[PDB]
């Protein structure tokens, strides 16, 4: 009945067992000490921390608790405006572009995307092929890299060549430095300069993306991306189109909430095969028996099982976005032993989650792909790396593609080295990646 | 391409080589001389019973192949029902129960029965310290009284008392007899009032429990609270009988013939004893073991896994085909044909183990991670698989540990193994003397 809560210091409430830039690591600590659920409170706030699949089940019933805005997504709409991501479900903008995007999301609407990613990942495979002997590979900043240009290609049909450069596009610059400027505001005279650089950050974004709507809307031109799709959209429930600065924040919302969540799947799930060799080989196996092709096709990267059940494995030890917030949207009783009050915020801890051990086994730590062979037999809401309900990731199809294809392309083209014994690092911000992570590859010469 | 087949006889096809005390050992020779796979046909039935690692990774295969009903499990479908163990796995019924018990029966679940489980192992241990100097101990006989008073507590709260008796409680005998008929059958009078024993005392003991609202540690209390994920549904009081029955037949003599074969396989290698028992004895220091205490015998744990290995106590599951497909790359199968697991012989793959599979050497369980994916089912499969695995596990653990702890044994009679076939495996006549070391219990 009562909620267990860690250890307050007068009016530091529970802050100083937060003293790190890794709070979703310390919070699984506190997780692994007092269980299912406990609050944690600060000077400003309270929330409660959820960590098994019996009260998340009942966190993810809609009709009694919806998506709340944390103050980093607060932040974040500054840029990101009422984009998707950054909207309450009861605005008219949210319903209207969940609408008319659902069905560019589809599985089905992956064919059309998949000659693009296609074109992504052959420079990413390129890049490496290209390296001399003595050189190595910073993984998370070239999935970084491949992730950014995949999602602008598909997004609005433009072009970052990311592997063409050592500084960034000046879009992905100020987006990247607007997105550490909103997350590092929640920790924070002399900010001053970070004000007016933000100020610039967000002109920088919005006058190249009201460009390229601008110049598409001019020319007539039909093309296979997202922009094409929401300029011809209609919502069927009020009739109307999206408004070009609707648009616009779209636009910046794919790029803000794709780009790190993919890129670290990919690095995390490269740095769980070299650590298990023999994981590696049977997804390499598979990649080899399966890509036939110069290049992928949509229907290969279909039956790369194995290699989306490395990802699937990778994301249930480490999901890339960690936590997610709701509010209760009416007094309620949680479990039947907590009550809630209208308002009341819940934090799902995602990573906490995936290692309830009622569920998975009490071998939580151990990296087996094996567990997701059938899927139909996972418990519902025991794996919940995408979110859920109608506020889960709208990009959760585009995202499995881009991986299963990526990965499967590395595993066939290139031998593996972890030629410094890396030690894990989990870096903190929006999202998780393994900061550091470095590989040596010996390309198997297999012509493109 | 072509598969063998042992010796027909006219219109009985294979089934003649059937009609034995003994037909899993029959099948193991039949293997033994035929190989990785043969067909085994009866007047209106056909089978293929397979023993290699690399054909039973693919019947394992989920997408391709399902747990079928074999003829025994649609015997045992007359008492057990739409419980868990007799049910198709697209019966509404099955998908209900399983939703509802898994998280019942996981490893953490163990915690909560874990009291109720001592309770038992600790009348079998005052027992055996209270027999006299000229005594012998029956031990699969006395296994059984503990695994059947074991789930009788853990599952409903009820006390079989089977160690203040001779004649085991009435339930029981019913029990034991409609299992031996449903097994002989592969009596109608006597059949249907041994169904009708079962059905009214678990009928009254549910009925009981709603009514006065008490809530205990037992898998009764876990069905009568729960509620299907997926459809909302609670299982109702028909199916939760089901359930009930269906935990002591498929739990009760799987687990006490391992118990049984373990101790037999540590008599018979008295180094093998030797190493145990002082593990018992450095792990065991309370006169209660604790639930954290028992997975701390490691060595124990990797005896019985060894014994499960040479003689898995529920030796053969069947498998069904989803649709066409090609085993192995030579053997074409349709929808619906038949394949059965033979466990002992899958245990017993040179390829994966080595030559020396007839050696009992539980330092083969050293390292888990090292043993191939589908070269060890002595639990079955998939989804299918059974869910009461940590249970058995926990079991056995606790009492072969606390036997070990206080303990030594004597192979007296210089016992010549003999295997037991029903529905289940175990060492029949298996006899020790056990001298005590007199250690507080
Ligand atoms: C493996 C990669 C990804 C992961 C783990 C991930 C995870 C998530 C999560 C957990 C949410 C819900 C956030 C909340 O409840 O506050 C979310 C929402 C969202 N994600 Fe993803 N994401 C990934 C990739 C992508 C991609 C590739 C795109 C777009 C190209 C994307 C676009 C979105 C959008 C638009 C939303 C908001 C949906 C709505 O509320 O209507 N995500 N994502
Ligand atoms: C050493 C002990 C045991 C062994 C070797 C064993 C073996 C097996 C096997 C091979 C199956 C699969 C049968 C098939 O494929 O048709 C099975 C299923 C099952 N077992 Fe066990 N068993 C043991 C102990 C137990 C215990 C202690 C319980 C209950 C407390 C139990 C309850 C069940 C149930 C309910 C199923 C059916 C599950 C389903 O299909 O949903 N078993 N067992």
């Amino acid at each position: 009945k009562e909620m267990p809560q860690p250890k307050t210091f007068g009016e530091l409430k529970n802050l100083p067992l937060l003293n790190t830039d890794k709070p979703v690591q310390a919070l699984m600590k506190i997780a692994d000490e007092l269980g299912e659920i406990f609050k944690f409170e600060a000077p400003g706030r309270v929330t409660r921390y959820l960590s098994s699949q019996r009260l998340i089940k009942e966190a993810c019933d809609e009709s009694r608790f919806d998506k709340n805005l944390s103050q980093a997504l607060k932040f974040v709409r500054d840029f990101a405006g009422d984009g998707l991501f950054t909207s309450w479900t009861h605005e008219k903008n949210w319903k209207k572009a969940h609408n008319i995007l659902l069905p560019s999301f589809s599985q089905q609407a992956m064919k059309g995307y998949h000659a693009m990613m296609v074109d992504i990942a052959v420079q990413l495979v390129q890049k490496w092929e290209r390296l001399n002997a003595d050189e190595h590979i910073e993984v998370p900043e070239d999935m970084t890299r491949l992730t950014l240009d995949t999602i602008g290609l598909c997004g609005f049909n433009y072009r970052f060549n990311s592997f063409y450069r050592d500084q960034p596009h000046p879009f992905i610059t100020s987006m990247v430095r607007a997105l550490d400027e909103a997350m590092n505001k929640l920790q924070r005279p002399a900010y001053d300069e970070n004000k007016r650089q933000f100020q610039e950050d967000i002109k920088v974004m919005n006058d190249l993306v009201d460009k390229i709507i601008a110049d598409r809307k001019a020319s007539g031109e039909q093309s296979d991306d997202l922009l094409t799709h929401m300029l011809n959209g209609k919502d069927p429930e009020t009739g109307e189109p999206l408004d070009d600065e609707n648009i616009r924040y779209q636009i910046i919302t794919f790029l803000i909430a794709g780009h790190e969540t993919t890129s670290g799947l990919l690095s995390f799930a490269l740095y769980f095969l070299v650590k298990n060799p023999h994981v590696l080989q049977k997804a390499a196996e598979e990649a080899a028996r399966v890509l036939v092709d110069p290049v992928p096709s949509y229907k290969q990267v279909k039956q790369l099982k194995y290699v989306g059940m490395v990802l699937n494995e990778a994301l249930r030890l480490w999901p890339t976005a960690p936590a997610f917030s709701l509010y209760a949207k009416e007094d309620t009783v949680l479990g039947g032993e907590y009550p809630l009050e209208k308002g009341d915020e819940l934090m799902v801890l995602i990573p906490q989650l995936h290692r309830d051990k009622t569920i998975w086994g009490d071998d939580v730590e151990e990296f087996r792909p094996e567990r997701f062979e059938n899927p139909s037999a996972i418990p519902q809401h025991a794996f919940k790396p995408y979110g859920n309900g109608q506020r889960a990731c709208i990009g959760q199809q585009f995202a499995l593609h881009e991986a299963t294809l990526v990965l499967g392309m590395m595993l066939k083209h290139f031998d593996f080295e972890d030629h410094t014994n890396y030690e894990l690092d989990i870096k903190e911000t929006l999202t998780l990646k393994p900061e550091g992570f470095v590989v040596k590859a010996k390309s198997k010469k297999i012509p493109l």
